[PDB]
């Protein structure tokens, strides 16, 4: 696969060997970030003056003069070619050249390259991640890892805005970062730059902002401090606030002032972005003037963010048309998936789907708001990178599989198994849901239907359930022990324990269905109760946050099926043996 998939690809069914001996043409004039990647791939392979030509450069460079007609006339666009005669890596701009190298790195398969001609560019101008959730902000190390992941996947945007950073939100938005954090932010900016990512620093001042000179200057002074740390893109967020800070005329005036006195004054500022107080259709007043005021008054270069029809929603043609009409520019999408900050006891590891794939022209930008679990979020982030670069060719399931295989190549099938059953959010105040456990859902439905009305189940279904529980245990134990991405395993570990126990309870409940005799059934029954108590202990010891504490897993299909089957066979046993066993399914000490 190539991820994201390029706009145009012609494959010749030959392959060649990576030289071997090579002449590098343009390494002194091309994007240093791209040349660095190229030289790492060519490591210990000898440059000379005869032997295979490799030309690298940006449109306008001497090295790629011969290829100027093939270089797409798009921002971040590139032309790549591999044949017998030569290799060409030619960006329309410096970032384009870096992107050619990221595709080239994926083509190279143990010393071999396919013979290809690629013409490529993004459909959406700004693509990336807003760290913009409530909860424990991402660690320094996580963020460093994220930035490298973004470059590899051609995301050009990282918006720093954790709701619970005191120097981002109120009241200490007015204060400069202490030295330690300031130095960390400086290093993030440097790393972002190396990976061709725009570090966008957001401020969230609206809960206690006064519309006076004091707070204006404090804000601009903070932006100046961030500038000194290397920050060249900026945002002001007015989401999830009440009070005078919600005044659209004043917001517009503040943003225009920042634009006019700062964004348009510095030698080298890039994005200026704002998130409105009315940030989705349901939170908007169609009879109020809020969004039309922003649309009319905000300077045309300023971006305006949007989460869709609801706080949590997927982006539709009709939804984006509605906002675009009011804000008088293409919305810069803030997509609230996989963010789990309102369903904190769940991991959301399923595919990225639901967003219209034909509306690239109607958005300025598309960023994902991820989980507080940084590594876990890479499944979705990789998919959003693919979707935003090439929406027309976006393939939900293939990209999910490619994401997982990239993140954990040593145990991809185990991670697929875990992720497929850790997808849904459960019921929530936002009404947002995802599919989960789809493959076994008909087998489950048929198995359980057979019980509630009469009987009896198909053997192949009982066996599918059995196969699933077995596979869930292999997956749980192998992931726990995996050392390729330790940060990821640390993140998911509590859920992995709960997932293993779910599978064991499943196996035990299915032995109760097969109930050969009274005492065997009681042995299984007692084992299930013990497994229920073990799940209860994890739910009360792990992930004990103030909001949705604990650890839920395989909640959509698997846990309901196990629990219902348990209750059913206990019912039957109690009839058959005139017994009074407890049929309840969650352990309660009180
Ligand atoms: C603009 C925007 O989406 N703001 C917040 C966001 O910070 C929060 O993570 C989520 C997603 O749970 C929704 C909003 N309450």
């Amino acid at each position: 696969s190539l991820q994201p998939p390029p706009q145009q690809l012609i494959v010749q069914n030959k392959t060649i060997d990576l030289p071997a001996v090579y002449q590098l043409n343009g390494g002194e004039e091309a994007n240093p970030h791209a040349v660095k990647v190229l030289k790492e791939l060519l490591s210990g392979k000898q440059s000379s003056k005869k032997g295979m030509l490799i030309s690298i450069g940006e449109k306008g460079d001497k090295s790629v003069r011969k290829y100027s007609r093939q270089i797409p006339d798009h921002k971040e666009g590139y032309y790549l070619s591999v044949n017998e005669k030569e290799i060409v890596l030619a960006g329309n701009d410096e970032r384009g050249t870096y992107y050619a190298l990221q595709t080239f790195a994926q083509l190279l398969k143990d010393g071999k390259l396919p013979e290809v001609e690629i013409k490529d560019y993004p459909s959406v101008r700004y693509r990336g991640v807003v760290e913009g959730f409530y909860g424990t902000p991402w660690s320094h190390q996580a963020r460093l890892s994220q930035l490298k992941f973004y470059g590899k996947n051609k995301m050009n945007t990282y918006i720093y805005g954790p709701k619970d950073d005191p120097y981002h939100s109120a009241p200490n938005w007015r204060l400069p970062y202490p030295d330690k954090e300031a130095a960390q932010l400086q290093e993030l900016v440097a790393v972002a730059n190396e990976n061709e990512v725009d570090f966008v620093w957001a401020i969230h001042p609206g809960q206690d902002i006064k519309w006076n000179k004091e707070d204006r200057d404090l804000l601009l002074a903070k932006f100046e401090k961030m500038y000194q740390l290397g920050v060249r893109s900026f945002a002001v967020f007015f989401d999830d606030i009440s009070g005078e800070g919600t005044n659209p005329q004043k917001q517009a005036e503040l943003l225009n002032y920042i634009d006019e006195k700062f964004a348009q004054v510095k030698p080298d500022i890039n994005q200026l972005v704002m998130c409105p107080t009315e940030y989705n259709k349901s939170w908007s007043n169609p009879n109020g003037n809020y969004l039309t005021t922003l649309g009319d008054k905000l300077n045309p270069s300023i971006q305006i963010m949007w989460t869709g029809d609801r706080v949590i929603s997927d982006i539709t043609r009709d939804g984006i048309s509605w906002i675009n009409e009011r804000i008088k520019r293409p919305a810069y999408i803030w997509w609230n998936f996989p963010v789990s900050d309102y369903v904190r006891d769940h991991l959301l590891l399923g595919p990225v789907y639901g967003n219209d794939t034909t509306i690239a022209k109607e958005m300025s930008g598309f960023v994902t708001n991820p989980m507080e679990h940084a590594e876990s979020s890479k499944i979705a982030i990789y998919s959003v990178a693919s979707y935003a670069w090439n929406p027309a060719k976006y393939d939900t399931w293939q990209t999910w599989k490619d994401a997982i295989r990239t993140i954990l190549p040593s145990a991809a099938e185990e991670l697929e198994c875990f992720a497929m059953h850790n997808s849904d959010l459960g019921p929530n105040g936002h009404g947002y849901r995802r599919e989960e456990s789809m493959d076994i859902q008909p087998a489950a439905e048929r198995f359980l239907k057979a019980f509630k009305e009469g009987k009896n189940y198909d053997k192949a279904d009982f066996e599918t359930l059995q196969y699933t529980f077995e596979r869930m245990k292999e997956s749980a134990d192998i992931l726990l022990m995996n050392t390729e991405n330790k940060p990821l395993i640390v993140e998911i570990t509590p859920w992995v324990h709960q997932f293993k126990l779910t599978a064991e309870m499943g196996e035990e409940v299915l032995k109760m269905v097969e109930g050969r005799n009274e005492s065997y059934f009681l042995r299984k029954y007692n084992h299930v109760k013990a497994l229920q108590q073990q799940m209860f202990y994890i739910d009360q010891t792990s992930n004990q946050n103030p909001y949705q504490p604990g650890v839920k897993t395989a909640t959509r299909v698997i846990k309901p099926l196990i629990d219902r089957t348990f209750a059913t066979v206990v019912k039957f046993f109690n009839q058959k043996f005139n017994a009074h066993l407890d049929a309840t399914t969650d352990y309660m000490p009180h």
